[PDB]
């Protein structure tokens, strides 16, 4: 996990997240990557600690797409795309 790994999640989805054109298999893949292909504890707790500013970089974004983001790839995660979903008690 880096704060660039999360970028390959949200940066792809931004082109729908911010301007809802369409959800590419790229956005999905990056999302599912940070969520499932994270694998490690550091890739879970720290990854969320990057998601905060990545979903905080939202300039002209759409919050409705933030919850759609995980749904469109098929990753119903326990924690959410919330900027304050608490990233340490996720385990």
């Amino acid at each position: 996990m880096t704060c660039g790994q999360v970028q390959g999640n949200l940066a792809q989805c931004i082109g729908f997240l911010q301007k809802g054109g369409v959800v590419p298999p790229s956005c999905c893949t990056g999302v599912k990557n940070i969520l499932n292909s994270s694998r490690t504890t550091a890739d879970r707790r720290a990854v969320c600690s990057c998601l905060k500013a990545a979903a905080g970089a939202v300039r002209g974004i759409n919050p409705n797409n933030a919850e759609a983001l995980p749904g469109k790839c098929g990753v119903n995660i326990p924690y959410k795309i919330s900027t304050s979903t608490n990233c340490n008690s996720i385990n």
